[PDB]
């Protein structure tokens, strides 16, 4: 790792705390880092730090790898989590990024169905999706593909501001091999576009797709996609035209939206700059 000046963070000025979560590919935990803030260069700030684990493979440090400089790539977005620096310098590469408080949208929606702890309203879910298609705007005018879009994925910081989060998978949209058969061999399959698999090719226009199924998990309040159906047998169901049915309380216009994001034709999705301005509508018109 050629040393990075703008990114590099002092080792002996973080504090390792609680962890927050452990995966197959590393593990993130909780930390106190002093000065990471310059110009506040006395204040700790509680960060997040992403590194590997104890039994990790080749692939998962190119992977970390990857992520960190992906993150360095991509501007200053509201709805995206900032990478504040890394130690990679004599020890083991730490990644730390803005600590978010309330977890990832999954877990947040879950904790907060009808008891049937602050019950979701309509407007709030219009308002989780309408800022999520804002950052993915972002992130397509970056020329950057996410890859693996998901509810898992978001993280909800102390004030509700939504943030993309997961850059593993995600890539400049020039680096990615048409057509070969092991382009898009790990993207989770209830997650994908059609055409990921089918083609090999990957566009803003599969995450798309990727978007319409996070739309899914928000008007469930974190329901599970495809329920009842297995992987193996999803892509066979979607040729054939099945797609997942309306959420309760969802309105007919959102799931329209929807099934626009679930176009088997990429061409014939809707942009992130048209899911924007249509939920920056249903947004207001439900405030009104
Ligand atoms: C999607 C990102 N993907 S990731 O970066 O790979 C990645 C993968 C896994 C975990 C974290 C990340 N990332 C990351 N980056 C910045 N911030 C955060 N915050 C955050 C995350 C999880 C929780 N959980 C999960 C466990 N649940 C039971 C609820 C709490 C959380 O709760 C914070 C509140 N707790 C309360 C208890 O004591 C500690 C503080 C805060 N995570």
């Amino acid at each position: 790792l050629p040393e990075d000046p703008k990114w590099e963070f002092p080792r002996d000025k973080l504090t390792l705390g609680k962890p927050l979560g452990e995966g197959c590919f590393g593990q993130v935990v909780m930390a106190e880092a002093v000065g990471i803030d310059k110009d506040k260069p006395k204040e700790a700030v509680t960060v997040a730090v992403k590194m590997l684990k104890d039994d990790a493979t080749e692939k998962d440090l190119s992977d970390l790898v990857s992520e960190m400089e992906m993150m360095k790539m991509i501007g200053k977005h509201k709805n995206i989590i900032n990478l504040l620096g890394a130690c990679t310098q004599d020890g083991p590469l730490y990644v730390i990024v803005e600590y978010a408080s309330k977890g990832n949208l999954r877990e947040y929606l879950r904790a907060r169905r009808p008891p049937g702890e602050e019950q979701m309203t309509f407007k709030d879910l219009v308002s989780c999706t309408y800022q999520l298609a804002r950052g993915m705007e972002y992130l397509a005018s970056q020329k950057c593909i996410h890859r693996d879009l998901a509810a898992r994925n978001v993280l909800v910081t102390e004030n509700n501001v939504m943030k993309i989060a997961d850059f593993g998978l995600a890539r400049d949209i020039n680096n990615i091999d048409y057509y070969k058969k092991t382009t898009n061999g790990r993207l989770p399959v209830k997650w994908m576009a059609p055409e990921a698999l089918f083609d090999r090719v990957y566009t803003h226009q599969s995450d798309v797709w990727s978007f319409g199924v996070l739309m899914w998990e928000i008007f469930t309040l974190g329901g599970s996609p495809y329920p009842g159906i297995p992987v193996e047998e999803l892509f066979k169901l979607l040729k054939e035209g099945h797609r997942m049915d309306k959420p309760a309380n969802c309105t007919n216009e959102l799931y329209m939206m929807m099934r626009d994001c679930w176009h088997a034709v990429p061409s014939q999705r809707p942009t992130f700059k048209q899911l924007v301005e249509d939920l920056d509508r249903i947004l207001t018109l439900t405030t009104n």
